């Protein structure tokens, strides 16, 4: 069934894509383009995909576009996790060692969100009932420990159900999501609800493919981040929490070393009294460790269409 | 720029998409996913692909879906040609010679024309101040010149402006969209308007990609049709009219030698009284020859995701 070589695959795509340019082209669009088509037409005939396999695929493709979960398919399928991998080998190439690790930031991010200095409380109370409260703490120093004033630490995550606001519309606008602005020691403080994992829309395109694979759709539960400051690279990356089923087998990849955290239990009445609780809760301590940012170093930060309210 | 070669790619997807497989998977996909995914990964590690790349490359894929246009990309990328270069090769592997030559669909056909035997007016009226009437004939016959009654010529064009009905909803439902069955003659006659030639819509994602490609996003006039009986292969095709601009520069790559049709001018009194019209008109002869289908025979037919009403 190999009907063209790669070479003759090439010429056509040279006739259809390069020699009918007139004028100015986009050099680097025009490259992508001639090596993903060439890609595509060699694996048609590698694997003797017919014209319906092709033409669910694209069908797929359409579908999975008008939902808006191509990027939780770029998650699912680990395109997004090997973006950071190339990010992280780029990074070691250049020299820059320590920092907190990267992973990655998902589809789910909304720029607008309240911003406060030094502590920020991150629901709505709506939930009071029906989830554990907890507290996130942590410090954000450079690499010898030095505290940084003003570091922007963005936070979003999931409610009890394991939905995110913007895009669970029976949610307050942007609960769960804040900036906090680190204080004069260097510190943040949350004070929130414990996220639980989630799943794929189970109807989805996403979990459609998914389960063609034999695949689960399931995050462990987690706290997104990133945080900047004047003077070093920003930083995108995650806490997970010990003992969550998924925490090593997450369908996008993200869980790593030095980003689980365990959530501990506070029931003493004098530490209870001191936070303004009238109940136990849980804490999670993360500090956040800073790279300043070198003229040698590659960007750490991403240009990438987000949702905005 | 290099941090990971085939090999390791191979291990990544394979550990993300394979390992991870729990109870029955679908093969086929899982083979296409697993080729598909190392591929593009290795295209992201041989041009040092950056995320910001990838993202908008995604955004653009979602804008396209949601636009419904990614059947028009791949007519424009040349895809949609491709797919018939591998059937047309398909083809002469089996000994399959003769017929009127195949070409591509494009994205605009709609399931649920009206029907009729032998004859069908295929236009409204409402261009007939402003476009020129055109009669297209032919006989379809088997390849020693049998004719075949009873033969499913569906056909669809576009108007006096370059518009398909259903998508333009200013048109009637299925303006300038027929089926007709061959009579006892074999013969097929058609009485409807002189098709225009037509681009992509200018502020739509097929012509921004083609813009950057330094292309334009225009078709010559064409008539599709797709012609089937029992007992025959199902024939997908289109004639082009000889003396358009784009006959040989068309951005789908679907004229061929043998689908050129010259458009005759009929000013003749007696002929025009003959055919029940007042002024002169344009002419169009397309025999089609049908393959008997054979044991042997790869499939004709194409399953795709195509309009109803
Ligand atoms: C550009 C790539 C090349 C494309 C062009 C070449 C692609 C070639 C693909 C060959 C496909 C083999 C199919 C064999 C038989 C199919 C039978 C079938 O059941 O059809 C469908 C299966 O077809 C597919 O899903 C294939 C998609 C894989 C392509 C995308 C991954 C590529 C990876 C990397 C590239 C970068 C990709 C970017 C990474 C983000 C079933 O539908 P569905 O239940 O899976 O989803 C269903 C569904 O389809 C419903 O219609 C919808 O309503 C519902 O919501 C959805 O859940
Ligand atoms: C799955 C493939 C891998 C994907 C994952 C990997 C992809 C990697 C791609 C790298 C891209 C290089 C970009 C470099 C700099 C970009 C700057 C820029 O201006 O961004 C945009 C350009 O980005 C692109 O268009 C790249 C798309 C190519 C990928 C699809 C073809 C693949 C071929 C075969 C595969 C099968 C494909 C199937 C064939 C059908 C500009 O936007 P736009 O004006 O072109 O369109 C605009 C636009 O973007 C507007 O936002 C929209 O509103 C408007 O309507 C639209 O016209
Ligand atoms: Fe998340
Ligand atoms: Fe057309």
């Amino acid at each position: 069934h190999h009907h063209h070589n790669r070479q003759q695959i090439d010429a056509l795509v040279k006739q259809m894509n390069v020699d009918t340019a007139k004028g100015p082209v986009d050099e680097r669009i025009q490259q992508v383009v001639v090596r993903l088509l060439g890609d595509l037409f060699q694996a048609i005939e590698d694997l003797d995909i017919q014209p319906s396999e092709v033409w669910k695929g694209l069908e797929y493709l359409t579908d999975a576009g008008q939902a808006n979960e191509l990027g939780a398919l770029a998650a699912g399928l680990g395109l997004e996790h090997y973006l950071d991998l190339r990010a992280d080998e780029a990074d070691a190439k250049a020299g820059i060692t320590g920092g907190t690790p990267r992973t990655i930031e998902g589809p789910l991010y909304v720029a607008g969100a309240p911003e406060s200095v030094g502590f920020a409380r991150m629901d709505d109370g709506s939930e009071s009932d029906k989830v554990d409260t907890l507290i996130i703490e942590g410090t954000v120093t450079d690499t010898e420990g030095n505290i940084i004033e003003g570091a922007k630490v963005e936070v979003w995550h999931a409610n009890s159900l394991g939905n995110y606001s913007f895009f669970d519309k029976s949610q307050s606008d942007f609960n769960l999501r804040r900036t906090i602005l680190t204080d004069v020691n260097g510190k943040y403080v949350a004070l929130t609800t414990m996220p639980v994992g989630y799943g794929c829309p189970p109807e989805g395109t996403t979990q459609a493919l998914l389960n063609k694979l034999g695949r689960h759709g399931n995050r462990p539960s987690h706290v997104h981040y990133f945080v900047s400051a004047p003077g070093y690279r920003k930083l995108t990356t995650q806490f997970n929490i010990e003992g969550d089923e998924y925490l090593w087998d997450d369908f996008a990849f993200a869980t790593r070393d030095g980003l689980v955290a365990t959530a501990t239990d506070v029931t003493d009445e004098a530490e209870i009294a001191r936070r303004e609780l009238d109940k136990p809760f849980k804490h999670i301590t993360f500090n956040v460790e800073l790279v300043k940012e070198a003229e040698a170093a590659p960007s750490s930060e991403v240009e990438r269409r987000r949702a905005s309210a």
